[PDB]
Parts: C-alpha cells; sequence; structure tokens
C-alpha cells in the first residue's frame, strides 16, 4: 500500500498516492474533474480523473464499473488506456472513491484551430482506433473533436468511447457530430454511427466550419438533408417511425449537393471518402476497416499494423443489480489491476 496525501482542489478533496505530484485542474472530463499530474515513478505527464460520487446511485455505480472495465481492456496506440487506477479506501466497506490515471496528451482537436497531409494522418488514426474498438463491439456514439486527444506530434488517441447510452448513463452528447439515425432514433444503428462522426470531423478539418451546426434535432436533420439529399424509396422503406418519415418528406425535396462544391479544392480522394462516410443509410455507410483500405490513406495504410482487440465481455450491460453489487465488482477490478511495463 502506497502513501497517500490530501489536497483541496476546487470544491472537493483529492487524495492520491505520493508518486503523483503537482496536481493541476484542467476542467471536466466524463463524470468527474481531471488534473494533470507528474508521475514520479515513470517521469510521465498524466491525467488523473476523480469520479464524482461513483456509487451514489445505480447509474453512477454501473457506469463506474463500465468505465473501469473499458479502460482495463484497451491496449492500442490510438485509443486511451489505463496507466493506473487507485482508491484511498483500505477495504470494501469504506470504498467511496475511484481515481483513473491515463496518459496526458496535452491538447485536443477542438483546440486545433491543417494541410491535406495532416488530415490524412489524423483521420487515419481515428479510423485505426475505431477499427480496434469496433472489433470488440464497443461503439463510441459521441465521437467529436473535444474527445480526440492529440499531442504536438499530431499523434492521436480517442477518449470517452463506450460511455454514451445504449438506446440513462448521465453522459451528455454533442448534437453536431451524431449520426442522424441515433439522434432521431429513426432506424436501428450499428458501429457506423462513429463513421458519420468521422465524416463531420474530417469535413471541419478541411473547411474550418462545423458541417452541421443545428439548433435542435429538426434543424440538424434539415442541415443534413441539405447536403446528402432527401432519401429515395430505398432508404425510406427502412424507417419505422411514422413521424420521422413525415419530417423527411415534408421538408422541400433537396437534391444531393456535389461534395466537390462544398469541400472546395480538397484532395479528390478526401472528397470521395467523405461521400462514403456521410450517407444516410447506416447499412451502406463505409466501416472503419473498409475506410482504412481507401486510396486516400495510401501513405499510411498497412494491413499488418491495424490490429483488432481481444474479445471484450460486456454481458454485465444487460444486468440490473444493486449499487453494492456494482461496487464490489468495481472494487474487484481495482484490486486486480496490473500496470503496463
Ligand atoms: C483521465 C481520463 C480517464 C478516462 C478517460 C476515458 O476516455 N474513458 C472512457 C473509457 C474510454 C479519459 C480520461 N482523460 C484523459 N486525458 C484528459 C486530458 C484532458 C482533459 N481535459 C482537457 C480540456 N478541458 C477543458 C476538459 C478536460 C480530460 C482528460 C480525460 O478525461
Amino acid at each position: 500500500r502506497p502513501t497517500f496525501y490530501r489536497q483541496e482542489l476546487n470544491k472537493t478533496i483529492w487524495e492520491v498516492p505520493e508518486r503523483y505530484q503537482n496536481l493541476s485542474p484542467v476542467g471536466s472530463g466524463a463524470y468527474g474533474s481531471v488534473c494533470a499530474a507528474f508521475d514520479t515513478k515513470t517521469g510521465l505527464r498524466v491525467a488523473v480523473k476523480k469520479l464524482s460520487r461513483p456509487f451514489q446511485s445505480i447509474i453512477h455505480a454501473k457506469r463506474t464499473y463500465r468505465e473501469l472495465r473499458l479502460l482495463k481492456h484497451m491496449k492500442h496506440e490510438n485509443v486511451i488506456g489505463l496507466l493506473d487506477v487507485f482508491t484511498p479506501a483500505r477495504s470494501l466497506e469504506e470504498f467511496n472513491d475511484v481515481y483513473l490515471v491515463t496518459h496526458l496528451m496535452g491538447a485536443d482537436l477542438n483546440n486545433i484551430v491543417l494541410t491535406d497531409d495532416h488530415v490524412q494522418f489524423l483521420i487515419y488514426q481515428i479510423l485505426r482506433g475505431l477499427k480496434y474498438i469496433h472489433s470488440a463491439d464497443i461503439i463510441h456514439r459521441d465521437l467529436k473533436p473535444s474527445n480526440l486527444a492529440v499531442n504536438e506530434d499530431c499523434e492521436l488517441k480517442i477518449l470517452d468511447f463506450g460511455l454514451a447510452r445504449h438506446t440513462m448513463t448521465g453522459y451528455v452528447a454533442t448534437r453536431w457530430y451524431r449520426a442522424p439515425e441515433i439522434m432521431l432514433n429513426w432506424m436501428h444503428y450499428n458501429q457506423t454511427v462513429d463513421i458519420w462522426s468521422v465524416g463531420c470531423i474530417m469535413a471541419e478539418l478541411l473547411t474550418g466550419r462545423t458541417l452541421f451546426p443545428g439548433t435542435d434535432h429538426i434543424d440538424q436533420l434539415k442541415l443534413i438533408l441539405r447536403l446528402v439529399g432527401t432519401p429515395g424509396a430505398e432508404l425510406l422503406k427502412k424507417i419505422s417511425s411514422e413521424s420521422a418519415r413525415n419530417y423527411i418528406q415534408s421538408l422541400t425535396q433537396m437534391p444531393k449537393m456535389n461534395f466537390a462544391n462544398v469541400f472546395i479544392g480538397a484532395n479528390p480522394l478526401a472528397v470521395d471518402l467523405l461521400e462514403k462516410m456521410l450517407v444516410l443509410d447506416s447499412d451502406k455507410r463505409i466501416t472503419a476497416a473498409q475506410a482504412l483500405a481507401h486510396a486516400y490513406f495510401a501513405q499510411y495504410h498497412d494491413p499488418d499494423d491495424e490490429p483488432v482487440a481481444d474479445p471484450y465481455d460486456q454481458s454485465f450491460e444487460s444486468r440490473d443489480l444493486l449499487i453494492d453489487e456494482w461496487k464490489s465488482l468495481t472494487y474487484d477490478e481495482v484490486i486486480s489491476f496490473v500496470p503496463p511495463p
């Protein structure tokens, strides 16, 4: 057991191992406050997130469990993983706090504001990371610039995947980058919700503008159909909702724009890949693996260095347990954590 020390940082008491020094608030992450810190053991800069009231309710407790399990499983360069997890609790009965320690990247894509080459490298990394999480049947669901962490090398990791509700978790998504299908629940969804997000992000990297800055669900939908065209009979067949079909066919029928007119003077391959990401029909949207093999990524693509993940057990997601059952499960996961080399 390590030596802990306490420290007031903006409202709450942080209690952390002495190996972590110079704690420095950097605002909110998902479900808690994050400090940058210096790890004296490794000489690394790290992000430390203290979860906010992890066991206050079934939602908090389950989501504490989910986040921890997610982090422990991720071993991939373009996906955030777990350097350390600690609690100041000496036993289960006083277990009330969970701290999660990862690499500290130093910026995000939301700050960034980029030549065609940077876009290539950056989107390549997103897709490579996405291929890895999709293979373990984990989906991000709220991929967006603010959770794409990058360092001054343009190296990139994805954060905050697996947290947004499947079909509550208390996680707050950002409208502008969501696949229309999961925003309007208008048709079943799959892993390619994240590919739409990649589309919106890639578009913003090339033009400087948010592609679809809607003020609500309906405005947003209006902006999307202005680009991609109102769907024909083929896609309209696949939508159950009487009202979603109403909206689509009631807005004046929009023709599909030429993507070369919108993403002016972009690499034609960039344009082409956008055309394959930003299609309304989820069954026809390009996957992460297929997008990696696209010609736009020829300087970066390597079939033997685009790994998939080991099988991730998430049968727990379908379980309705008490807070204390989730808590014990979390505590087990904490006690059995082995650091990386
Ligand atoms: C610590 C941590 C734990 C877990 C996870 C995570 O992805 N979990 C899911 C299972 C995938 C992520 C992080 N993490 C890592 N580095 C960061 C670096 C900076 C920041 N800010 C910087 C900008 N400010 C305005 C706002 C916030 C937050 C973070 C941050 O939340």
